[PDB]
């Protein structure tokens, strides 16, 4: 009965091409009608590869447009780049001076950061001077600013630091006074030392205008330090070997309110005696999923206790690929949070004291041990850049949800000359009177250097080593970049509708009809 | 006969599934094709609300690319940072060295403006003597600069403010002079006093390169004031709590040609003694109507007389809103061209005279008022910040068609260090003849210190005071951001065919089959 | 058979509207289902003609994201803003104080540019002398430093000019020695002189940081130049005309790896004694072709030896119009690789001798065919800009791939006070032995005027004439602005399918019926 259910289904079904083969009206008309249905056929399935292709593609949409929604004010970290304190810095250029001798002077002072320094140079200088032509580039990496940073206590040189008493003369957030000992948070930077973050007490809108904005009055001259007759270093601290070495100012970074600035990345650099505008663009960015592309909500290193960042993200995973190689973390790379207690590559292992006395092989082997560390983890550091596929396994993507800022930067000379400029001095050390701050017990020596060099004479000369930052939203709308799928399933179900009603020309409802002619097959 | 007029129905329409329904094969077939169509229908209908909501929700399409189309040469504002004139400021100081107290120098000098402003500070002075310490906040808005810029004749400040003569030395607009008194317009800011505004005289293309755009050379330092052995202040002119306060340069804005510039929101500072470059690359932003989006191509509160700018827009919503409350308009904000004749906030309402005499408890109550509408508008606007709604109720939207600038900042010292910075000294005395300008019936005191200071054999120190700009197109090409609606009607349309034709199997020529079926059953 | 054939077809045919017309319930039903068709097919084509309206307008699809994909690092161009060796401008002064007459200093120099140059002076100046009243215009052209450097052989000027041994004291990339012989390339700039670009030896993955990216100290300052008591100009070298004049410093251009740099259109300015901070935000931009939009992969005007930009395309279409037209090639815009030999519009054709002893009238006539030949490239240059069917005639597109940079400015003086700063010293001069390059038989003259000027004693004066550049990589993941096409052919194919199944119900299978109806009626 296979002739009588095929007629019968012709009869009834709304294929548009069946019955046409069915119900042929001579062989060449068959053959014809055949070859019809097969062109249909087959441009169909062309046509639908191509579709399933663009789908399974997954496309991106992005829009870019200006919207009034407002983001938060920008965190602004600022980092003097003179590391020490003025009178630190004074003190060991006379130590130095009155004897060259670092053995002479491991007791002489009575600032353990002094003594601690002291202590490391009197460790180091014997093979200094025994193996400095044998093995220069040892000596190159044991004499660094990172090094001392990473074999003295994080603590005690924060209190021979810059101070945020004697670094932020004046601050005003909008018209009001900022909250010195509420908004600003101290950080450690390895080759900065000490470094503040300020963030804005607080969604809240976004207000316009220089007036509106962060204005700051910092010191970041270097006038103030003793002049000498001749060239004399402080070993480890001057690195004339550095990218950043002799800079005289003040490295400001402009990042979102809850992250880590990223100084030797990223930041901007403000001369002493001049005013720095910071005019800040807002920008939102927000992306999608795995099957479109690739972001993530969390650092995959981190411990969930600040925004995420993909910069932050990239430096840990650069940290854990050297903690697992080299058995030892870079100082110039952010501490894992979830594996602390790991020691840095340049630290020195408990170098013993007898080294001061002689120069023996034995303390050259353990410099020699630290110098092949630092070796590895440099190596370490250049071969995962170019090796890509450790780089994807650390699974590192942009924010979903990303604020930016750009900025526009420009300077101008704070203390005008003349009597214009008298305002900056009377602010200064008329009404915030910043003398005496330093007229305390601990502090007496930087009271009487600041009391000689700003006296009202010198005021044009003296004036130079401040300098002003003036952080202001310049437009308060924000450019909106939104990455959304280009096409959706329902989009692809609208195609394939299209293609079927002009290819082929059935249905769902007509593939209804054929699951019911292989039921009735089966049932004959 | 409604069984006969269905059966009739069901043979001769093409709708593909109820003909199955009606001449059912048995019970379960019957059941089967109503279970497949109502699949199909809430599978239709389901699709649809999808597509509707997409279509209803008016998405955006946003194209970058660069285009070769010109926009016109960018409109330069000047401002100086010294407000005053050197004269006026030199003789103010002068004065107040010989005699500290303002009643004795009320008609000591033959200058209107600084008669007023003796005045001013003799009306104000009394009762800052005598209630300093009970009231500091009043009298720290009350002697400001931009509380006597209202409250003295802007026809007056003007000729007390710096010239166009005095200041901008020499110009040159491709490689012709600028004419100086055709393109440059003067206009008031409440803090810069006297500031200029460049036009170029004009579609027309683009022109590329430093030689090829706006030159100028302006006097902006302070070097030719008086240096005193003493700080002594102007009252309100000096203003240390000010975030700009005592900056010496130049403040450069670029802006559109026909529109108001804001400094104190826009723009870029400029040290003396410096060659800036300003390397602009043009965009254009393109914009559409209320259902996708929102853009407006004329300002609510304007008058029709200028470029359209969401700042703009937005500065005047505040200030509409300040003086609906407050009944005051704030001078920190342009005036509304349609609600003239508003006396500014910080104006003293006729401030008697007899107050110079007696520091009464009237006047202080006359002083006291000022402050409260000063601290009313304050309010006001930190107030309609957060009050979201009050911003949108104002209507302001970004332009239709707007232009806009980036701006590559550079600098570099402009005299040169020895012979090869004779060039610039060369141009501004023996070619221009700067110091001529000055030799004038009523401008005789400049002429005599410009001639003084700006001598031969201080030509190193000296030349530091003038500043070159240099405004220049960096790319001719203009980056083109387009906003395009993204989903159409015919797209619509079409999406809904291929719905109709994938799930219900329906069509128009069939949703008349129905039509006519309903006019049978009608008249049946 | 007509009826008989169309009966048939009705009752055979899938075309879901011809049944109902054919086979008519009575007039006013055929009327109608007339008037039903007509109406689909009128919507039908009233919306494919939007379709394809649409579709032949080929829109683009532009998308913009975050990618990790490197591109390769910037290459790096640096001039000098002094264009001669100080030695070669010292000894020019001191030649112009001791004689004024150009006539007697033709061989009283060993140095060929120096003979050359009092050659051109000697031969320009009696014209000078006696119509400089009448022709003003002519001699501030001939007296220009391009006009000096079209007619000096170049060859002569680069040994003269600024050597790279005296310019580039240190140079460093990543944490290698930079190859001072393999990474620089010289090349000529008519106004700079002598220009080094650099090169970095080589895909590869970018690496962020300042320490990672490229730092080097240059020699900018002009402190070493001696100091005249009253001004005294060299003809031609000094230009008070131009826009760039007397600055200080150093030019930066930023540009991909094999490109032209373009100082004029292009870079940043770098005052001396300041620490200038370039922080490096790559981009991409991928363009499609012809039916889409305009983009070339390589210049027509060039030789195929360089990577292709737009600002190049557009210096040589305007070069190829100058030399048809005027006959000559500008000297401010490149020669053409294809049309060399090709003197320059500014060159003096050969001017003869004997105008150094009469200012006879032929002499002037020559001059004045050189202005005219000045002004003929000038008008060129002007009249192309406005004549926009020109700079389409080049057939000048943006590259379908370009790589482009976005550079963060920043300052910093870079010679700290006080013993901070000895580290540039000991590096510039203890180090690298800045000084003792110079101790070369033909380079005396250098050495001993370093060695006075940079004693130890003057180190915080004398440092202020070295500059310090940082090009870092501030961000290695790349923004990408990949151009598509917004509408493809197969989703024209899908719009058409459902347009075709919404209004008029055929598709492909029932465009054969009415081809077999058409068959049987040339059959009939
Ligand atoms: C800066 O902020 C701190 C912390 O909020 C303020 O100190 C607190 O003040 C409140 C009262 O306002 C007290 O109840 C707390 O005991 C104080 N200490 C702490 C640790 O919260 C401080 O007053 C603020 N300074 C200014 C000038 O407002
Ligand atoms: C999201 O990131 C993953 C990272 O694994 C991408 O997958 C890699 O794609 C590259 C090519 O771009 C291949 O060479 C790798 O082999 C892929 N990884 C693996 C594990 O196979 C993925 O393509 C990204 N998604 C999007 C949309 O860009
Ligand atoms: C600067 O522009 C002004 C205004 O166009 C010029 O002054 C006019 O010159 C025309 C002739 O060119 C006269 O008919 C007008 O009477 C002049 N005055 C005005 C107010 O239009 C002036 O000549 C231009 N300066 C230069 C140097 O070209
Ligand atoms: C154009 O602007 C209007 C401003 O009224 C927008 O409408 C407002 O949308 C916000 C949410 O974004 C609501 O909270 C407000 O209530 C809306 N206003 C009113 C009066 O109801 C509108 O959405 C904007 N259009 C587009 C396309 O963004
Ligand atoms: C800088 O690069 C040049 C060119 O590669 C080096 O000179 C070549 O060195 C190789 C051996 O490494 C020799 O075979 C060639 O004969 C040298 N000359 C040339 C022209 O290739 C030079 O050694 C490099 N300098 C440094 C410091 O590495
Ligand atoms: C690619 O460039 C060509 C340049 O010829 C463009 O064609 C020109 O388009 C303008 C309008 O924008 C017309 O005024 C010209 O007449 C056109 N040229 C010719 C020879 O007719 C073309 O439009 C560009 N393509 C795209 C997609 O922008
Ligand atoms: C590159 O990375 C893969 C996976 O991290 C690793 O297996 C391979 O050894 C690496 N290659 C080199 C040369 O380091
Ligand atoms: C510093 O402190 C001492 C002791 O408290 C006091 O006598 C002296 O006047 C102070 N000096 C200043 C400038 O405050
Ligand atoms: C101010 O200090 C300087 C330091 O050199 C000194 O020369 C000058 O005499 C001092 N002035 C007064 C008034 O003490
Ligand atoms: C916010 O704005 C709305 C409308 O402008 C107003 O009714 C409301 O009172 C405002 N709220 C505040 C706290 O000012
Ligand atoms: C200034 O003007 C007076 C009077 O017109 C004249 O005598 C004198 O020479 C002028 N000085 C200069 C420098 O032009
Ligand atoms: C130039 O002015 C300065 C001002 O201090 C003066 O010292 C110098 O003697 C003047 N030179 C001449 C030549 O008048
Ligand atoms: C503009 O260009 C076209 C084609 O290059 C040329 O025919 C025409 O003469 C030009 N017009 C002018 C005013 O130069
Ligand atoms: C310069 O060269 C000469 C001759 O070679 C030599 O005597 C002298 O010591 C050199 N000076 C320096 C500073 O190298
Ligand atoms: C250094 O050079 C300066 C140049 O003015 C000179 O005054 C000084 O005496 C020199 N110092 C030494 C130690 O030669």
């Amino acid at each position: 009965a296979i002739r009588d259910v095929m007629t019968k289904f012709a009869e009834q079904t709304t294929m548009h091409g069946v019955p046409k083969v069915i119900n042929a009206k001579s062989s060449m008309g068959r053959l014809f009608w055949s070859l019809v249905c097969l062109a249909a056929g087959a441009m169909f399935c062309l046509q639908m590869s191509e579709v399933l292709q663009r789908y399974f593609s997954y496309p991106k949409k992005v829009t870019v447009e200006v919207v009034p929604t407002p983001v938060p004010f920008p965190s602004i970290s600022i980092c003097n780049m003179r590391n020490l304190d003025v009178h630190i810095l004074n003190t060991l250029n006379r130590m130095f001076i009155e004897d060259d001798r670092p053995f002479s002077n491991i007791n002489k002072s009575e600032h353990e950061f002094i003594r601690a320094y002291m202590k490391k140079v009197a460790k180091y200088a014997p093979l200094f001077w025994n193996y400095q032509d044998e093995y220069p580039e040892v000596f190159q990496e044991i004499f660094s600013r990172t090094t001392f940073s990473a074999n003295i206590d994080p603590e005690v040189i924060a209190l021979a630091a810059v101070q945020l008493e004697g670094f932020v003369v004046n601050c005003h957030y909008a018209g009001h006074r900022c909250n010195k000992t509420r908004d600003f948070y101290r950080f450690f930077d390895p080759y900065y030392f000490n470094c503040f973050t300020y963030k804005a007490h607080e969604e809240d809108n976004l207000s316009e205008g220089i007036e509106n904005g962060w204005s700051s009055i910092l010191l970041s001259g270097s006038g103030m330090l003793d002049k000498n007759d001749e060239i004399r270093m402080l070993p480890g601290l001057h690195e004339w070997r550095s990218a950043v070495s002799a800079s005289e100012g003040v490295r400001v970074v402009i990042h979102p309110p809850s992250t880590t600035p990223y100084p030797f990345t990223e930041g901007y650099d403000v001369p002493p005696g001049f005013s720095a505008s910071f005019g800040i663009h807002p920008r939102r960015n927000i992306r999608i999923g795995p099957p479109h592309g690739n972001c993530s909500d969390k650092n995959p290193f981190g411990d969930g206790t600040e925004r995420y960042r993909l910069m932050a993200c990239q430096k840990m995973c650069m940290q854990h690929y050297i903690v697992e190689t080299c058995g030892c973390a870079d100082v110039g790379l952010p501490k894992l949070p979830l594996q602390a207690n790991i020691s840095w590559c340049r630290d020195d292992d408990n170098f013993p004291d007898e080294c001061m006395f002689t120069a023996s092989e034995e303390c050259l082997q353990l410099l020699m041990q630290l110098h092949n560390r630092i070796k590895c983890a440099r190596s370490i550091k250049s071969k995962i850049t170019k090796n890509t596929t450790a780089m994807e396994a650390c699974n590192c993507f942009p924010p979903c949800d990303e604020v930016s800022y750009d900025v526009s930067y420009s300077l101008s000379k704070w203390p005008s000359a003349g009597y214009e400029g008298d305002a900056a001095y009377f602010d200064v050390f008329g009404i915030e009177k910043f003398n005496e701050r330093f007229n305390k017990t601990g502090t007496q020596g930087k009271y009487e250097l600041f009391t000689k060099y700003f006296n009202v004479s010198n005021r044009e000369e003296s004036m130079k080593d401040f300098a002003r930052l003036n952080v202001y939203i310049a437009d308060s709308n924000v450019v909106k970049t939104q990455e959304s799928e280009d096409y959706t399933r329902n989009q692809l179900v609208s195609d394939i509708g299209g293609q079927l009603g002009l290819w082929v020309g059935i249905s769902l409802i007509t593939l209804a009809e054929v699951l019911e002619l292989i039921i009735d097959l089966f049932r004959l």
